[PDB]
């Protein structure tokens, strides 16, 4: 029973490392100092085991980005200046590093070989810390510690998600492209190639809503906005297999069911509020609801105040159950916070909008997102929304593939002849061109028609 | 004994190492001296045996006898120093362990670098001495004694490679520089060629060094007009064209240029209804682009001047240079650091892109956007006030285009089809407007 | 006071000379260049320190020694219409008398109204 721990705690406190391949990088960097730009996209300092070896690592690291020949002596005069030379185990050590490894071309495997036992090494770490939060909970509850948890593993795996990025030759971009286009081919193309907009007019321009897309709807108070994204999500729930995922800040559930109820079924809006259904009204929202319910492609989250991380965990949980989303609509951008960017609104909003395309390249999803127009249009009142009215309030045109304004002359002025016309113009998009679009705004219905 | 030896350095600052690897490397090569004698002297060594056997080297060199294991050893001989560095054994390992060549410079360096601060330190206590014992001088002597010391270290090292600053060296940069500009073809172009006569008339194409802003309000086609600029270097120059597209991804760019160099519809192209003239002009245009590869498309978003810089390097490494560095929006670009302010956040990216556009001896093409309040005034021209309210990016641009469209204001204006670049600012040559044709159906300007 | 301070001097100054001694011994990742700024920069502070020590007292007897001294050697000077650097403008000399010694002279012009060229 006194041999069991000995080599059990030799077994078990030792995580996973190379040595060799450490060795490897490190000689390697010191017979060739162009492989730096490719090493340093692989591993990082605290990527290596060896404590001698990350002092190693850090001289190699200083030099070469200062432009400075990498050899064994500037290394050594490196280390001794900073009295970490002893540290490391000498100049002989330093000699030997650069002696046991004769072989190039290899070293790009080496520094695969270190990040991926770094990756372990943290997994580990991380295991027991979690572990650790487990058996004390310092005062917190299950819901904290499984968010802490979700929070941990996804930090580990989202540092190992785009790598190997840098370099991006033409001939692999033509691959791509060609690739792109063979999968379009491939597919129906009557004028929609992403997912259907349920007007003609819209998709002509547009050809569908397009996966990996931000796109921002923006509009001034009761023009319609959240009628217009909810119109794109019952399309894209009647249309598709895959399901649509509604982030409701602003309204709740119920609310947004019986606003979308009022449209399927063309039943007035107030009718359903005030109780007041005829026979027919009956018939139409029954029917509607047995469709939604065969269907079940639709899923609402209202919670409010939500992070972009918990966004895109509820967005992932949702996407894993049916091999993807045919839609991510998220009510209103403003909304959301960022904790780390309490002090500065605009940066907040900036990096919200950054995390939404992330999240919509990352899933390959649609993104819809509402925002608000600028109170200073009201100011002008003359002409039609801009661009520029969006970027006083976090600079979200940047990041949005697709930019959508919905116009009203009847609110502005009551006379108009375009009464029950709403206007929706494309300030923005990447894969099509900019213009406006008519639709009929249907008010006691909640709807757009074509 | 060893606590307080331990304690007390009394060894000033030395690399044998690099000293070793001097005279090893002046050993292996001999043509490298004119460049060694320019930055270490024989003091400058700390050691003993190491300085007469410089001082070897240098006599041997100086009289332009070859210098070599056995001409060094009989010339120590012949001074009886022989004995006095290590034997002619000492001699051949310090030829033996510097097998490296190139890096003779950096060591010479190490070895000024080293000496400077063992003089400095010599100073330092000759001014403690002076403090304690000021032997009839008062605080203003002293004071004066110890400015005059220090002093003399730093004007030792006050033009030590060329020291730009003097006439007499501006005056062979000068003269390096026009016969560099003789010896490649100067019909009009000496930089980069633009693909616009009218243009390369006014600026000589795009210089090196430059950092270019090109302004334009949205659909002015800004774009546009760079990846024709883009284009042109990439067909004419042999080193690679690099871009930063940090608003449209890397397919739509290439979609465009395809448009604009095989002059095909772009709506034909993104609809898919090509003729068969249209589909033999689009495949000849690929093959060509093909064969070239002297293109890079970098469609990362919210990238770091750091990260720009670190990615041209990469393949700057690759070519031996970069023939062009294009940046979509200046404005995208992210300086953690200077998060507080836009205005500031904006000034250090332009700066960043400017001594990018130095270190790599490359004209680097930056996209801005004019700001809004123009379309409130929309009675003349963009002017350079236009861009000082995004981020004061003015006093970095060496070159700034602004794009003007007449028939985008006014439909009915008799310049349909023209567009008008405004030379804003440059330093190299004249201001004022070229008119290029905008095919818009094609992405392209034609002069 | 004066003594006192003289005495001060000397002992900041042998007090900054054991920091580059120790700097120079120990340079914790200075490159040479680092350390000769270090210490020009501490050196220059005990300078700037004793800059302008006396000069509170400023009654009229004083400024009317230096006004005459200014006067006197003005008129020892050639005065044909420059008293300071000439600017190789005639009319610009005749309202400025030159760039004069001790001043500060600021250069304002938009983008290329030759600003730098003037
Ligand atoms: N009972 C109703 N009858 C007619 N129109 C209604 C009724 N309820 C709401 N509306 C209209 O529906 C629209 C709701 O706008 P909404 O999308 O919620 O606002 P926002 O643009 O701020 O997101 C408004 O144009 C409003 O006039
Ligand atoms: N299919 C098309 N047919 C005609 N003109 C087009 C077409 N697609 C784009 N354009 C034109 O090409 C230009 C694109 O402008 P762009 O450079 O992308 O914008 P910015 O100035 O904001 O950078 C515009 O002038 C637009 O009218
Ligand atoms: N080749 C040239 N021919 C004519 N005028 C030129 C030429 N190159 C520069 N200029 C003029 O020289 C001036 C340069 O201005 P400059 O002093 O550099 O700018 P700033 O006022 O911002 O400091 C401008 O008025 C410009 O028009
Ligand atoms: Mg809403
Ligand atoms: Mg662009
Ligand atoms: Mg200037």
């Amino acid at each position: 029973n006194r041999k069991i721990p000995d080599a059990q705690v030799d077994a078990i406190k030792v995580p996973p490392h190379s040595l060799e391949a450490e060795q490897s990088v490190i000689g390697g960097l010191l017979l060739d100092n162009e492989r730096w730009d490719t090493v340093s996209e692989h591993v990082m300092t605290q990527d290596f085991y060896s404590r001698p070896h990350r002092l190693i690592f850090d001289g190699v690291k200083s030099i070469l980005e200062a432009g400075k020949p990498l050899d064994l002596i500037t290394l050594s005069e490196y280390l001794e200046q900073r009295e970490q030379l002893e540290d490391v185990g000498g100049f002989a050590y330093l000699a030997d590093l650069a002696k046991n490894t004769p072989s190039a071309a290899n070293i790009n495997a080496y520094a695969e070989i270190v990040a991926e036992r770094a990756l372990v090494r943290n997994l580990i770490g991380v295991a027991n810390e979690i572990a650790d939060a487990g058996y004390d909970p310092q005062g917190r509850n299950a819901e904290d510690l499984l968010d802490l948890a979700e929070s941990k593993v996804f930090a580990i795996a989202e540092a190992r998600t785009s790598e190997n990025e840098g370099p991006k030759n033409v001939d692999s971009i033509l691959e791509r492209t060609l690739e792109r286009i063979e999968l379009l081919y491939k597919t129906p193309q009557d004028g929609v190639t992403g997912v259907n907009t349920g007007f003609t007019d819209l998709n002509k321009k547009t050809a569908g809503l397009q996966g990996s897309d931000l796109i921002i709807v923006a509009a001034r108070p009761s023009m319609g906005k959240t009628t217009f994204a909810m119109n794109l999500c019952e399309n894209a729930a009647m249309e598709q297999d895959k399901p649509v995922l509604i982030f409701s800040l602003e309204m709740p559930a119920e609310q947004i069911m019986m606003r979308m109820l009022a449209s399927l079924s063309r039943v007035d809006q107030t009718k359903i509020r005030t109780g007041q259904l005829d026979d027919e009204d009956w018939a139409r929202i029954s029917s509607t609801m047995g469709i939604l319910m065969e269907k079940k492609n639709m899923y609402i989250d209202d919670s409010s105040g939500l992070t972009p991380t918990e966004v895109r965990s509820r967005a992932r949980r949702i996407a894993r159950e049916h091999g993807g989303l045919s839609l991510i609509m998220v009510d209103y951008l403003q909304l959301m916070r960022v904790p780390a960017l309490t002090d500065n609104r605009t940066l907040e909003i900036a990096e919200i909008s950054r995390s939404l395309k992330a999240l919509a390249k990352e899933l390959n999803v649609p993104v819809v997102a509402l925002s608000q127009l600028n109170r200073s249009l009201e100011q002008r009142a003359d002409k039609r929304p801009v661009n520029s009215d969006l970027r006083e309030s976090g600079s979200i045109e940047q990041d949005a593939d697709l930019i959508m304004f919905i116009y009203r002359d009847e609110v502005y002025h009551p006379d108009s002849p375009l009464k029950g016309t709403a206007e929706i113009i494309i300030g923005k998009q990447r894969n099509g061109p900019i213009g406006s679009v008519r639709l009929t705004f249907q008010g006691h219905y909640s709807r757009f028609d074509n």
